[PDB]
């Protein structure tokens, strides 16, 4: 979470401005783009964790606020971020529900690292531009 320590005015304070939907996409769906073109590091990001087809009944036993690629998509294809910290939070959502549900030396938890090393490059100078 050292992402909170950075560009403070997304952590707290009065609203100094509205980001409209179209802003928000112009800004942040590249970052989202660079994950998506993972592969094969992507694939298991790509749609909502399905416990039954993957035989993991116990996944929302361990993940109460699940989290991919395509529903970060989807909100800002349909303007559901208000702010891009929000964004950001839910990438890291989906990053931490990985590391959270697998083991280190399973192939989703390799994958989910990767992802994550790609994300940090692509956003930081995307946030600070924001802030
Ligand atoms: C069996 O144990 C697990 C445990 C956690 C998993 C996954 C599997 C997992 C996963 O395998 N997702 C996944 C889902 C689907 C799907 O159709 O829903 C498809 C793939 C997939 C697509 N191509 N390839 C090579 C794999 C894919 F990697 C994604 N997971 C997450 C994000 O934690």
């Amino acid at each position: 979470h050292h992402h909170h320590h950075e560009n403070l005015y997304f952590q707290g304070g009065s609203r100094k401005k509205i980001f409209k939907p179209e802003e928000l996409r112009q800004a942040l769906m590249p970052t989202l783009e660079a994950l998506y073109r993972q592969d094969p590091e992507s694939l298991p990001f790509r749609q909502p964790v399905d416990p039954q087809l993957l035989g993991i009944p116990d996944y929302f036993d361990i993940v109460k606020n699940p989290m991919d690629l395509s529903t970060i998509k989807r909100k800002l294809d349909t303007g559901q971020y208000q702010e891009p910290w929000q964004y950001v939070d839910d990438v890291w959502l989906m990053f931490n529900n990985a590391w959270l549900y697998n083991r280190k030396t399973s192939r989703v938890y390799k994958f989910c690292s990767k992802l994550a090393e790609v994300f940090e490059q692509e956003i930081d100078p995307v946030m600070q531009s924001l802030g």
